[PDB]
């Protein structure tokens, strides 16, 4: 398993130790502010906390912080391996709160496992947290530990999967009893392996306005009902039905409605399912193995409702459903705790999306989201922009129901607009353009086939199954290469080799190429010479031919060596006569694109306009409205260069032919990425927020804006350099280009070879 | 004290509450890197940490991670105000450790105030941390807690100043015995206030190889000698001497030689002083009043070796001294506790440094530090280069020497190379500034005397003593602004005010730029128009008359508008023929200028070079070494466009002009900033480590990479755009310049007309 046991061993600790580095979020680069932050300056901000404790989420963290506090028992799905032993898995919970909700997580770990001292050192760490994220409390003393210290902080002691789940569970319930058009007054129940995150969500589950007599508990021993044992089991007596003689759980189905469990191995088989009333709606939870192997009870029994918690399948339960925006609804509230309230509220939401969920700029190609409500689709899938935008004021619209918080929110339009602002800045486009060339993966040239990266890129291809490698190169260097590399791909096996001499087709290819280039300065001698010594000839040839979908050049030579071997051979797009180069940066402000890095030198009005409407076609394509900012050192008419004449004329002709991108210029970079500035400027710009598209005047400006900033601001590799205008599916690389750009790359040619290659 | 106390209260907090932000270190904007972080890919770090508990300081924090972990009893100097509650100055005491050092601190405050199970809450939370920095424990139970605490954990247990400066104050001992050439043996000492920081310094004292006799220990009530008290004070009736009648403060002396205290109010008298035997050594450390008026000492009898703790006056014992660099010593060693090995090794480096400082790039202009060895220097200043690169590796080296650490350093030229290039990357160079025109004002003209951020930065430059405001404007309009404004500035008693209209010199200042401008264009009423109507004319006559020293304009109007009056009525510095503005950004790798961002739209060869020369003259004068690369969209010839055949141009001329600057390109931006990019294609650079100075083809890529960095990756503003090249101190700001920027830039400009305003 090492394709995954030594690739999650190769850990992203190398360049600094650990995902969380606690650092300063405010300048610290001046004496003046070095003394605002440790000397007298310092002294103020602590002092108007000590005055009135009104100010302790104010000043510090504790108002976006919470710590998820352990002592190391149960580590996600690891168990007791240790409060400091549990680091791996304890910062892999905190980086999955900050990645997709901006939580602070303090990953402090309680080394006290007795479960009543436990609760004192919670308890005595609790001015440092605005809310406490408890996880990895084993059972039984989950369930005792967070009773006991839910009612000592006056901050929101809300558990992990304890309380967890329970939300998505719930409301996963309310939308399944809406598929099948029942009734939760009559509905029954079947749990199976009352574990941590299992004996607690039924509780939940009756909040809804449900009977207690309809649940049916049960564990490892049996069924768990009143009647069963002499000592009848706490808080699962209530649901505990009568006792008949009732043994086996192949029987106490005898036409139930739910199967809610939180538990390990199978327990329910497919006779089980049939004994089930009409329209029955299984929701094995295990992650592990589904209870219940879904294709096969589907192809069984028709219209099921089966839910599970992995995200291979629709209507996935994760954390990031709604707990690190439960707390974006329960610290961002001010409330003292979590209440059922809260807890049935947040259930309101995510049911809701899932029959309510539509447009959000659905990416034009790539993704192929195709979600539609119904059997297939109960809750919405793990990752959504408005995930947080409708759960988290959710919970915190349920706080001031339930009359518990201490900052109440003002009018739900200031909330909403800040909620979606930062939905804007965190966006995942890559993953639906992995999704859907997975699902069609497409040939693929490599005429580098020979790099240690590039075979790199090759494993990691064949791994995921994303594309149909064809690597150009000698196949005995390739296969020594791949040998000392330690990767585990063949020839033919999982990757098509095209030898660059001796190949099969050599003939073919060299007096396509000579007919191509005959009146171009090309001779037959130099034609046959170029499909020899020349991959990306090769490549271009096998492309435009029909034998692969799409090219990945560039990770040797120049850029523009490879470009005009593409432009010959490929030519233009329909209606095009321009190329641009598109490189994605993720800043501060979100995703952004800087326009033809690489291609022209120095663009014209109209080429600039051409590269405009193809980025911003690009930008649409991947699931992100276009805001294309047309940058210059001139502020809206500063300046009188030709520069900024010709960014104007082009910012014209971008107007006439697309009237609905928004699109304004030209204007500086802090202009174009911060509102405030371009408001104090210009107050009517028709640019909302920040620009994730910015064109540039040069490509020297482009290209030392992007270098520099890939550098200094930017987190990690998207995509880019996005070749836009050539007639068929290919992208010139960079000979510095990683092994991830390269994945994500030919990825991204996949899906646009899917898309016809033309 | 609104100056102070309001402007502290205005805490830098607006933005994201809290100074530290627990933001990933590592890229977060992938569902592949998400899954790395929080799902399967997180758990192998954790199985691994669990399997041998030797990787916790490697995956995670816990390395460079401490806690200042708090009851919040005595919060530096405020007292018992609370866990919560000190969170203000809990945050102010650990933002000067990742600012200084770049020590992580989790803000985690202990609840608990007992004495006995505070301790019991924080050795709970040891596995979170791998070094405690136990602050605000107070007296006496800071002691007592510490001693229970410092037993229990394997991770290194260092308290605060408890153990704190006892290296900086024992460093300092070291120093001044060696100052007046006595010996460790036969001194004498006097000690007053045993405190929390007082009673315990002593200890730490006398290992040096110190007689425990020779140690006078006081409190409020008189001596602690044995004989005064019958029952005898713990660990103070060690150095108890015999009882001799000796009741009074005033004749304890008998000639003694050291005055180590801690403590508060004033307890020496200058007859106590002059009793004192020959060379007297007092060091008196009181904070808020010093115990013997340093001044007033020193007039009653001279070769004095008066030491406090106050950044007044030279030989201050901050915790930024050692504190920050002793857990760069303790946790970069693997150390399991800090002994007095640790707490002595770290004395013979910061004492070793006063008398052993020496070049580390001193501010060619600018800075004054005029820092010589002697009765005035017994300790280096607070913030040091090498206050670090000497005092952590005497820790670490303390560490292997006491055999008690589990990551022992490897050779050391790495270990000091690493910290070498971190001092690069943090660098104060406004503070040197800030002393050397508070020590030197000069009049300042601020053409644009009625604008809010211009009054505001006035008020700054009165408060605090940087430059003689000289406004112009309408004296009646200035008046009701500042009253509107709320600030305390008044015309003539702190600033001088100039009225554009109704100017006694308006016969003299249009006639002498009419002189200057007869044959540029300008008729004489032109001339008087302008003297009337261009407030930026009436500062550059005043400043080339001899009426002010430096002038500051450009928060009104274009750049250009501006800089042409500038060069017209200065002119060029002898032997300069171009002019070029220098914008400063902190990025991560530390302070960059870029080259020209205003005045040339597109420079020549010659242009570039001298652009470049005085740029680097200019970042010399502010301390940094100058580290040039000139930036191309090519890559050391890729391109032959005439852009990069003039940046090599420049190149030649730069080395023929200067063969002692470091200087490479033409060159990426991304090669300029990183060493291993350049090192892989230019294993032969000329550049060493990351460029500080970025100098840039034309000025559309020099003003839109400065633009897209300062907002997207920029820490703060200290200075820019830097205008070199003309005759006179004169500084072009912009419109949307920041209150600290003009107050930044007008220091600047002081600072240069102290060295021959033309
Ligand atoms: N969101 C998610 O996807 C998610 C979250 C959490 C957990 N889970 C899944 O839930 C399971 C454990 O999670 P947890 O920590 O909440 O619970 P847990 O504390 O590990 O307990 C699991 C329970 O399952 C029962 N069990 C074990 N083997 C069984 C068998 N052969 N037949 C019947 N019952 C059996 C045990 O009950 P007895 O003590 O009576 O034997 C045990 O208490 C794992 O499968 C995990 O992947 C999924
Ligand atoms: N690095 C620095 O610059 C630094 C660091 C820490 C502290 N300090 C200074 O040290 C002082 C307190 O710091 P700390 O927390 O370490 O100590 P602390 O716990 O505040 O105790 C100060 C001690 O001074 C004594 N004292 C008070 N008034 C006195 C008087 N009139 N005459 C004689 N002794 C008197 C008291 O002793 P009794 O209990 O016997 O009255 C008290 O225990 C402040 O002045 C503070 O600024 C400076
Ligand atoms: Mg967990
Ligand atoms: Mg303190």
């Amino acid at each position: 398993d090492d394709q995954l046991k030594q690739s999650a061993l190769d850990f992203h600790e190398f360049p600094v130790p650990g995902k969380i580095q606690v650092s300063p979020t405010k300048p610290l680069a001046t004496q003046r502010d070095l003394a605002l932050a440790y000397s007298p300056g310092v002294a103020a901000p602590c002092l108007e906390i000590e005055k009135d404790p009104l100010k302790a989420y104010k000043y510090t963290a504790r108002g976006n912080l919470v710590a998820v506090i352990s002592n190391g028992t149960a580590v996600l799905g690891l168990g007791n391996i240790g409060a400091l032993a549990g680091k791996p898995v304890m910062e892999g919970k905190g980086v999955l709160f900050k990645k997709f909700a901006g939580i602070d997580v303090f990953d402090i770990e309680v080394d006290e496992l007795d479960p009543d001292k436990f609760i004192e050192v919670v308890a005595a760490l609790e001015p440092t947290f605005g809310g406490i994220n408890l996880e990895d409390i084993k059972a039984p003393e989950c369930f005792y530990i967070e009773q006991k210290l839910r009612e000592r902080m006056n901050i929101p002691v809300f558990h992990d999967d304890q309380h967890g789940t329970a939300i998505i569970s719930t409301a996963a319930i309310l939308n399944g009893l809406r598929v099948v058009e029942k009734n939760i007054s009559d509905v029954r129940m079947v749990v199976s392996g009352a574990g941590a995150a299992a004996i607690a969500c039924m509780n939940l589950l009756v909040a809804l306005g449900l009977q207690k007599h309809n649940i049916v508990v049960c564990d490892s021993k049996g069924v768990i009902y009143q009647g069963r044992e002499p000592n009848m089991a706490e808080t699962k007596a209530a649901y505990a039905v009568v006792d008949d003689g009732k043994r086996t759980l192949d029987d106490v189905i005898e036409g139930a409605d739910i199967f809610l469990g939180c538990s390990g191995p199978k327990v329910l088989t497919q006779e089980m399912v049939k004994k089930m009333a009409r329209a029955p709606m299984i929701l094995a939870l295990a992650n592990p193995e589904p209870e219940i192997l879904p294709p096969l009870a589907k192809e069984v029994r028709p219209d099921a409702i089966i839910c599970t918690g992995r995200s291979d399948y629709p209507n996935q339960v994760n954390n990031v459903l709604c707990f690190p925006f439960i707390f974006r609804g329960a610290l961002d509230v001010g409330a003292t705790a979590i209440n059922e309230e809260m807890k049935l509220a947040a259930v309101r939401a995510i049911a809701e999306l899932a029959h309510a969920e539509q447009s959000e700029v659905v990416a034009s190609a790539y993704g192929d989201q195709d979600l539609s409500f119904g059997p297939e689709y109960i809750i919405p899938k793990p990752f959504d922009p408005r995930l947080i935008v409708k759960i988290a004021p959710a919970v915190a619209k349920a706080a001031m129901e339930s009359g518990v918080a201490t900052r109440p929110i003002a009018d739900f339009d200031v909330y909403i607009d800040k909620l979606t602002e930062f939905v804007y800045k965190t966006n995942l486009f890559m993953k639906p353009i992995f999704s859907q060339a997975r699902k069609a993966p497409k040939r693929v040239v490599l005429p580098e086939g020979e790099e240690a990266r590039v075979l790199h890129a090759t494993q990691e291809l064949v791994t995921l199954g994303l594309a149909k490698p064809i690597l150009i190169g000698r196949p005995n260097v390739i296969e020594m290469r791949i040998q000392k590399l330690g990767l585990q791909i063949k020839a033919g096996v999982d990757f098509e080799i095209v030898n660059n001499e001796s190949d099969p087709r050599f003939k073919e290819y060299w007096t396509e190429y000579f007919q191509i280039m005959k009146r171009r300065g090309v001779t037959q001698e130099q034609a046959q010479r170029a499909l020899i010594s020349n991959p990306t000839v090769i490549g271009a040839i096998m492309v435009q031919r029909g034998e692969a979908d799409a090219m990945i050049c560039g990770t040797v030579g120049d850029y523009h060596e490879h470009f005009s071997v593409v432009k010959n051979v490929f030519g233009y797009r329909d209606g095009v006569h321009t190329a641009g180069a598109m490189n994605a940066l993720l800043l501060p402000s979100g995703n952004t694109f800087i326009a033809d890095t690489y291609v022209n030198d120095e663009p014209d009005a109209e080429e600039l306009a051409e590269i405009t409407l193809m980025a911003a076609e690009t930008v649409r394509r991947f699931g992100i409205e276009p805001r294309v900012a047309l940058l210059s050192h001139s502020n809206f008419g500063s300046s009188d260069c030709p520069s900024s004449s010709k960014m104007r004329q082009a910012l014209e002709l971008v107007r006439e032919r697309a009237p609905e991108l928004m699109i304004d210029g030209e204007m500086h970079g802090d202009a174009a990425l911060v509102e405030a500035i371009r408001n104090d400027r210009m107050p009517d710009s028709s640019l909302k927020g920040s620009a994730n598209i910015l064109v540039m005047p040069n490509m020297e400006a482009a290209r030392i804006s992007y270098n520099l900033l890939r550098v200094s601001s930017s987190e990690g590799v998207t995509v880019g350099p996005v070749l836009m205008g050539v007639a068929k599916p290919v992208h010139v690389l960079t000979p510095i280009a990683s092994v991830r750009r390269i994945v994500n790359m030919v990825a991204l040619a996949v899906v646009e070879a899917q898309t016809q290659p033309l």
